[PDB]
Order: C-alpha cells, then sequence, then structure tokens
C-alpha cells in the first residue's frame, strides 16, 4: 500500500489513538494553539516518534473577521467600511484579520462572510487600509468568521507574521513538513521553501484552478491536498463538486501525490457507522488513484478518533486486495 | 432535465412537503403500514394527485427474523435450529419470516443476522421447515432483524402471500408502479408483470450481479434501483463500494434507467448541511449518468423532508447548467 492517512491531533493522547498503523502521519493545525504551545507540542511528538514526519498546517492566505471584532448588526443595503485596522470600541466597520486583504479587493468583488450567512459587494478602495462596500445580505457579524472573496485574484500572498514565526521556530525540527493554506501561485511555495530551508511542502488547494497553474505549483511542492471544507464556501457546493471531479481527471498529470481532504468521514464525528455515500466515495477515490486522505474534525474533535482511523485503514487495506 | 427524484412518504402531509418540484414521484414502503391502510393511502394520493405515478415498494425476497420471535441468547459454538415454523412459547430456535428460506440454504451457507451483529453457519437441512446451524458470533436475537445469506443462490423467489395480496388489491390503480425488493432473476420480474397486468416494474438490485444477468433483467423491468442499504450488509462495505462502481461502468448497457438509492443524503436526516462527500458523490453520480435518486429515511423519517428534497432538486438543476 502506498496510500496514506493524515489524522489531525492536538494532544499526545490523540496522537497515540491514531498512530496504530503504517502509512499514517500526524497533522497539527497551527490555528489550534498559541505558537509557544505548538513548538512544545511538536518537540514532544518528535521525542516520542523520532523521524516520523508531521504535517504542520499553516493558516496561510485564509481571511477571517478579526478576533477583536465587536458584534455588529449589518443591514441590507447599508454602506459599510471594510478595514484591516485593528478593532476599536464603537467601530461600525468590518475588521479583517489578514492585512493583505485590501489589495485582493476590487470594485465588484463579492465577499461571503460566515460561509455566506452575510454577503457584501465592494464598491471601491478608500485607502490602503479601507474599502467601501454595500451589504447584500445582512445579519450579526461576529469575530473569527470566514471571509471569502469572489473573484479572488491569483497573486502571491506573503506569509502572515504568525506563520513566518512558526516557520522560523520549527525549521530546525527535521520531522516538520508545512501545509500552506489557500495556495494560488508557485511563488508562495518558493518563498516557503526558502524560509523553511527546503522542507517538504504541501500546497493546499481550496479553490478552482486550471491544470497549467497546478502543474507549475506541483513541480515546486511535494504534495497537494484538495481541501473541500473552504473550497465549498469559495466555489459553492456545485462548483466544488464539479472542480474536484475535474481535478481527479487530470491529477495524474501532476508530479506530486494528491490527498483528499475536508469531511472525508464527517458522519463519524458523531455517529458509529459511515453513510453509504461516504463508503462508496472513499472506495471511488482509491480506485480513481488518490494517494491518501486527511482526517480533520473526525479525529481532532470526533468522539471516535481511534475507531475512525482504524475503519479507514481497514477499509483501504481490504479495498486494495 | 430527465433526472428524477423518488422521495419516500407515509402520510399525506409528507407527500405535500416533497412534491414541490417536477420529475418527482412518491415512494411508499409497503412494510410501513398494514395492507388495508396502504390501499386507502394510495387511493387518497391518487385522488389528490391524479395520474402521478407512485412507486409501491414490495419487501419481496427480503428475509427477516419472525416478528413473533421471542428474545433469545445465542451462544458462540452452540448448535441451533433455523426454522420457518411460527414461533412458539419456549422455542429455542431462530424463526425466519420468509418460508422460502430453507430452500435457499445449503451446507456451508453463512447467515449474518441483525447486520452482522450475529453470525451462523448452516450445517445441514433437517427437513422442509428446518435447518441445523452453528453459531459463529452470538448475542441476543430479536424479532424483525435482518437475515442475509452468503452465498445467496440466483433462484426465482415467489412473492410472499402479503406482497401477492398487495399486488392484487392495487393492480386496478393506474398510477401504481411496483418496486420488487432483492431481485435475483428475470422470472421474478415476469411473474410480477403477469400478476400486475403489465404494470411498470422496478428491479431493486441489492446484491452483486454480473452484467449479463442484469441485461436479462433490464429487458423485462422498466427501471433499476441500486439499493445500497441492504447491499451493504449482503456484500460488506468494500464489496458494496466495488460493485456499485462496477455497475456504474456498465449500466449504460442496460435498457432501462438506473436510480441510486440507500443513504444518498443520510446526514440530512438529523443535520442541516450535507457532508462534502455526500455533495461530491451526488455531483459524480449525475456526471456518471445516473437517472435519479431515491430518498428514503431522509424524507420519511428525517426532520427536514422538504428542505432535503428542495436541496437535492436545486443542486441537480444547477449542476446540469
Amino acid at each position: 500500500m502506498s496510500f496514506i492517512f493524515i489524522p489531525t491531533v492536538r494532544t499526545l493522547h490523540q496522537a497515540e489513538l491514531v498512530l496504530n498503523h503504517k502509512n499514517t502521519y500526524l497533522r497539527v493545525n497551527s490555528s489550534h494553539m498559541e505558537v509557544p504551545q505548538l513548538v512544545e507540542f511538536i518537540h514532544q511528538l518528535v521525542d516520542k516518534y523520532p523521524g516520523q514526519k508531521i504535517y504542520v498546517d499553516l493558516q496561510g492566505s485564509k481571511i477571517r473577521i478579526s478576533r477583536s471584532q465587536p458584534n455588529l448588526i449589518l443591514t441590507k443595503d447599508q454602506s459599510v467600511e471594510l478595514t484591516i485596522k485593528a478593532p476599536t470600541k464603537d467601530t461600525k466597520a468590518i475588521h479583517i484579520g489578514n492585512p493583505n486583504t485590501i489589495k485582493l479587493l476590487s470594485q465588484g468583488t463579492h465577499v461571503k462572510i460566515d460561509d455566506g450567512r452575510m454577503e457584501i459587494v465592494v464598491n471601491s478602495i478608500k485607502d490602503s487600509e479601507t474599502a467601501i462596500a454595500t451589504v447584500i445580505k445582512g445579519g450579526e457579524l461576529k469575530p473569527g468568521k470566514g471571509f471569502n472573496l469572489q473573484p479572488h485574484p491569483f497573486v502571491q500572498n506573503q506569509l502572515s507574521e504568525r506563520d513566518a514565526e512558526i516557520v522560523e521556530k520549527l525549521k530546525d525540527v527535521k520531522e516538520v513538513c508545512f501545509a500552506l493554506s489557500f495556495v494560488c501561485v508557485v511563488e508562495e511555495i518558493q518563498d516557503l521553501k526558502k524560509r523553511s530551508n527546503g522542507k517538504y511542502i504541501v500546497a493546499k488547494i481550496e479553490r478552482e484552478m486550471d491544470l497549467e497553474r497546478l502543474k507549475a505549483i506541483s513541480s515546486q511542492c511535494n504534495e497537494i491536498w484538495i481541501c473541500r471544507g473552504d473550497m465549498g464556501v469559495q466555489l459553492g457546493f456545485v462548483g466544488m463538486a464539479k472542480f474536484v471531479r475535474e481535478y481527479t481527471t487530470f491529477m495524474k498529470q501532476l508530479n506530486c501525490p494528491s490527498i483528499m481532504a475536508g469531511e472525508v468521514m464527517e458522519h463519524l464525528c458523531d455517529n458509529t457507522i459511515p453513510t453509504r455515500s461516504e463508503i462508496c466515495y472513499l472506495g471511488n477515490l482509491i480506485a480513481d488513484g488518490y494517494n491518501g486522505i486527511v482526517l480533520s474534525d473526525e479525529t481532532v474533535f470526533g468522539k471516535y478518533p481511534q475507531q475512525t482511523m482504524d475503519f479507514c485503514y481497514d477499509f483501504v487495506q481490504q479495498y486494495l486486495n
């Protein structure tokens, strides 16, 4: 078997529950803990599991509402300010966490907020920190929610100060691999290769991209994850379904392994049996030639991390014979 | 759009919640109510919805533990009697509902009971009503649980007295179509065509079958359902996943439409959003050329019957354009 499994963990205990099998490598979401805690956790894991690669998932280009954003009622048709400034008391603006965000906006850009529970259209750029938008769909704005642009330009996002720091503080741990969220261009991989001293890099594909772009990216990175979580908001459900299928048809043209991610086995977070579509879909992705799966919520949040991991392994093994 | 939707209902209210859209035809599970109630329900529906075909699902060849079976502790390695006799007080036997069952058993036949929670191997046939078996996996035997044979021979099952009655009492309602559970051979379709006066017939495929068998069946029936519920127990999860994929590769050779069934959208029984694998799998089954889906539990038991139906319709429509 060359197929692999990437279960997500955030404790030592979890790691022990999912590491029963070969071809299995931990993912750690660097959103899940503060940088010092991440560094200590990785150091513990590599002491316990020497030489075993660990995928450290960088939140990368992902855009969110600021964590210090005060709750705000946005009303349909109101004008509103979008800004990368830090939140202040009595702000009436939408405050974005990623400071590269203004440069990604243009007149006409739609932004889905909180998976589409709210929607705005950008009217103009006011200054380097601020855009003016119109609310299309209103509701209560909360800290930390998603913020997805349509269209989203294909430009180099520089790493965030936090991700740059993570890379700097982990580049001396031989086992660490980095997964870069929301890759758009090859230059983002090249930058991360340079900063990490040549480490193994995963490009996380969370949007529609043509084959030629992906060929370029695939010649610089070491692995590709198809990340259906955020792809679903970015593209909508039909657009996601279509693009993952199109990707499957041309992935063999890429020079790296392709790993399926995002709710591969979501029904196993809470339930004891996967659904018949989950099961059929996992068989089909083996036969279509995917090289592995990522387990996220199913292991890191789920009530059955060990059983989920063991089910997946047992299913694939039997499938291949 | 020629794709169709077959939601399952058991009340007038449910039927109203799922009939918002074109290309949508009710399924009624004839297990769900007594024959007189079924007959009255169908009469109500066709008064309300004249000329609209209704799929009446016959439980067919399905084998279950008797409903009058007293609870019984089966112990690993015990000998036990399997019988088609009615249950009696103090029976120590496993009592089967379908009286054709003895003829389907042979020395060496395994039977999974209650989806595999218990397992037996048949040692011999004792008499026309009774086989002797050894328990492989024990537990508490309860009325009404499933009973799946491996191997299951390809023979004509005659209809049950109950199904024969249903057919007789419904054959004069022009809208009724019959779905026959667990089809194995063309003769079962021919018989049901004769008894129903030529009605539209669905062969329910709930087992692995070669293409040539299915070509024969498909030339006599009007539609095929791939029924992943019972197929999953019959074949196991890997065997199901493999066979549905193999079926998809040759279904275009069959002369009738192919409809996907069994947990197409199971996560929507209890949850508000389908999983990313549910969504991708539904897109792929459209692109692979399935001609529709059956919704079972999702509409007849689910908390969101209307929303589930409307999601599916809206997804397919957008997919096709």
